[PDB]
Order: C-alpha cells, then structure tokens, then sequence
C-alpha cells in the first residue's frame, strides 16, 4: 500500500483540506512550500517539510526522494496572467520522480482541458494553456497517471458523495474543496484510474 506521499501545492486552497486529510488517514506526508510560514502551525502537521520552490529541481528531487506516490495540486491562487509554472513544475516532478522509482502521480489539471475549446471562457485561458501543457508532460511521461479534472472548486463541507465521471465531462459544475482532496487520496489507494481522465462533481 501508499504509506509516503509528497503533496505539491500542499498551501493552497484544496491542498491544505488534502494535506489534513493525509495526515488523518495515516500517511506520512512530505511537503514542498515556498514558506513554511503558510502551513499550519496547530492541528494535523506534514511529517517533512522541505522549503523552496518548485521551479528548483534540487528541491523538487529531495522532495520526491524516498516517496511511494505524489500528489500535484499547483495553482497560481488569483493569478490569471500566463504561466509556466505549472508545466515546468510537473517536468521537474516527472524527472525526480524517474530518477527515484516513483512510479504514481495524482495531479490536479481543470475540466476545461475536456471542454470544446470554443468555450473555455478567455479569461480562464491562460491559466488553462499551462494546464494542457502540464498535463501533456504528464501523460507522456510514462508514469501511473491519474490526470484529476475538476469543475469550479467550491468551499462546501466534504461529505464523500461525489459522482467520479471517467473520460468525460459530469452532471454537476462544482466541487467542494474537501470533496476534490478526498478524491485525490482515494486515487492513492487504487489504480483502476491510472491512465483516464476523472470529474469529480456533487450537488450540495
Ligand atoms: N478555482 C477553481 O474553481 C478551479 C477549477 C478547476 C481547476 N482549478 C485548478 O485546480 C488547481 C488547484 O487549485 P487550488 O485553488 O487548490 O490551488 P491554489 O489555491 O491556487 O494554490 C496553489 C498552490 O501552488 C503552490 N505553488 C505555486 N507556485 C509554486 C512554486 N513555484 N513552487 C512551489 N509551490 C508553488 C502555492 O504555494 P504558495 O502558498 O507559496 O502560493 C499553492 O500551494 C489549480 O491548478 C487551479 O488552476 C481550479
Ligand atoms: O468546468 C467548469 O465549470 C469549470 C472549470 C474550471 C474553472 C476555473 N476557475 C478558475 C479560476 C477562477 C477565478 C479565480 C481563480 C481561478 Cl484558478 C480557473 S483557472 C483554470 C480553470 N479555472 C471554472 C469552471
């Protein structure tokens, strides 16, 4: 079974519900920050905490280093300029994980990558650009990929309940926060999503 995950993005709004989460179930759990000072300082805590940034790949490699899977969950808060961060991110991930034996990856890219790109709203492009690319360093890696495509992140309670819609679009437009972080656990204990593409949705 997964007993060591690294989380990236382990700060943000769904990675600190995931990292809780983590902790919760049991797994020993690595984290890459750009400052410490944004994890929290009470309640369920990483086991290791590397500082830095995930554009570095010496601190992308002593983060994967000694992992049984890893979870991508990167994102540029309110920022929607053009990025590359995302990308070369998961291509720093891919590389150390090749390096070390790490063969399970759960990363978190946005249902617009299974969109009619006439659609995609132009103001979401950009931030979706560096999405695809990432997603492609990813399915081309070779790895266990489970490439995790949300709708709109939402701030409702967990509750487990979520419909998981493979290769394809679902019948809800939101998640919870809590709901996407559980999802991205449960992708740690089974490979029957490795290689597809999952929706998370629920009704709140
Ligand atoms: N909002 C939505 O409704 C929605 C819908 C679909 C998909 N998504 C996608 O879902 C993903 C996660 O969304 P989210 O809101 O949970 O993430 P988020 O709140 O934007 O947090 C992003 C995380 O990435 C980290 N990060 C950014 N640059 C980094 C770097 N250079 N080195 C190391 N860490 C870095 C941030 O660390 P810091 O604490 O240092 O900033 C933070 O932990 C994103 O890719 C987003 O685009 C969002
Ligand atoms: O299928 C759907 O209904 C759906 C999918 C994705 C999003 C989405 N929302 C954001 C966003 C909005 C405001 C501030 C920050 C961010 Cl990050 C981004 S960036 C890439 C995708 N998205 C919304 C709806």
């Amino acid at each position: 079974a997964v007993k060591k995950i690294a989380i990236f993005g382990a700060t943000g709004q769904t990675g600190l519900t995931t990292l809780a989460q983590a902790v919760q179930a049991g797994y020993e759990v690595t984290v890459l920050v750009r400052d410490s000072s944004r994890l929290p300082s009470e309640g369920p805590r990483p086991a290791h905490v590397v500082v830095g940034d995930v554009l570095q790949a010496a601190d992308v490699d002593k983060t994967v280093a000694g992992q049984d899977a890893v979870i991508v969950l990167l994102g540029t808060r309110n920022d929607l300029s053009p990025t590359t961060v995302m990308s070369e991110g998961a291509r720093n991930i891919v590389a150390a994980m090749k390096a070390h034996g790490v063969d399970k990856v759960v990363a978190c890219t946005s249902a617009f990558l299974l969109w009619d790109p006439t659609k995609v709203p132009p103001r979401l492009q950009a931030v979706t650009d560096d999405h695809i690319r990432m997603h492609k360093v990813l399915r081309e890696s070779g790895l266990k990929y489970v490439a995790v495509m949300p709708p709109h992140i939402g701030d409702q309670p967990l509750t487990g309940a979520y419909t998981v819609t493979l290769d394809g679009r679902g019948p809800s437009r939101v998640i919870s926060k809590h709901d996407l972080g559980h999802f991205m656990l449960r992708c740690l204990t089974t490979d029957e999503y490795d290689g597809h593409s999952t929706y998370p949705s629920h009704q709140y």
